[PDB]
């Protein structure tokens, strides 16, 4: 938990590549990797975002690196989307017949196991969940090399969506904003962590 | 790091598993609400009841050293005006009554207007569930740091799993619902190497 960074201490290229790499190598439901990591270093772009990111008033100006994590939309991660076909063939190297079975399974999973086809937002939120795995792993990776981080949800979706859309970063409706993340070196010690009593959040069966 | 099957005769030590569980509990959450519960299911009978409707853990449930159900808080507890939040801010975060009133107002504006979380009970639940996926990742990474393999599991029939957890009393009068499951143990063999999109396809710099 850091809210503010040292604006003059930058995470090295190769430390940041390690953070991004732990994101890329994160697991995802069905191996679909329904994410994109947009690293926003451009000062002016940060300032546009900051106007609608109440939760990053200090983080955006000071962060060494700032990441928008995008999740795939229903357009791309519904069972029968082309993104999934390309993904299974080109990344997972799945034969055509193996991929047909995999897609069938994906279909049954989405429709009847988790009821993801209720709405386009339900599918989006499923893909977004996968991005929170990457988020956690990227923050943990950072911490392991002495790099502080802050997850950021405090933004006005409508504005952020507009800004990213105009910028072309959502790739004709393939993506939407999932969550943001600032990385850098803290300028002060964090609030000491408070957490629920162990017996309130753990039960053994 | 992708394991579908474990050694049923190699158990994670209580101490090693506590390290895993603790990194989960210490995970960050939006607004610090920690909207989760970790149910560790070691009872082989209970595993078998889950297994009947958990297609995605046919081999994991029998063989895992440890099996975890991660629950998320429902609309009942993490809607801005819910009592869970007041108790949480007061008793865990030690917020003065005046500070907590402001925090709740902010939570309300955040949920209604910033992220549109009150579109349905399911959208609000899915927000809390996303917090649980942070913990899930952290638990998996912690495991890997100490040589422990892990498998996340979404491959289950919601309706059946919900019913089973509900009947067992684990959802605490609608306070929780199933978010995601996780198996922990020692692999029976090395996994294939990971395939992933090339870095230039999933990273973009502005």
């Amino acid at each position: 938990t850091t809210k503010e960074f040292d604006p003059n201490k930058k995470v090295s290229d190769s430390d940041f590549e390690f953070i991004l790499e732990t994101g890329r190598l994160s697991p995802s439901s069905l191996g679909l990797e329904p994410w994109k990591f947009v690293v926003v270093q451009n000062p002016e772009f940060r300032e546009k975002l900051r106007e609608y990111t109440w939760g990053a008033q200090k983080q955006l100006p000071t962060a060494s690196h700032f990441v928008l994590i995008l999740a795939r939309t229903a357009k791309d991660i519904k069972y029968n989307a082309d993104y999934i076909k390309r993904h299974l063939k080109e990344v997972k190297q799945m034969p055509q017949d193996v991929s047909e079975g995999y897609i069938s399974k994906t279909e049954e999973f989405q429709k009847n196991d988790l009821h993801l086809l209720e709405s386009d937002r339900t599918l989006f939120d499923w893909a977004s969940k996968q991005t929170y795995i990457a988020l956690g792993n990227m923050m943990t990776a950072a911490a392991q090399i002495g790099v502080d981080s802050c997850p950021i949800e405090g933004f006005q979706y409508d504005h952020i969506h507009r800004i990213l859309e105009e910028e072309g970063l959502l790739e004709n409706g393939s993506f939407d904003i999932s969550v943001m993340a600032a990385f850098g070196y803290r300028v002060r010690d964090p609030r000491p962590k408070t957490r629920s009593a162990v017996e309130d959040v753990v039960k053994w069966v």
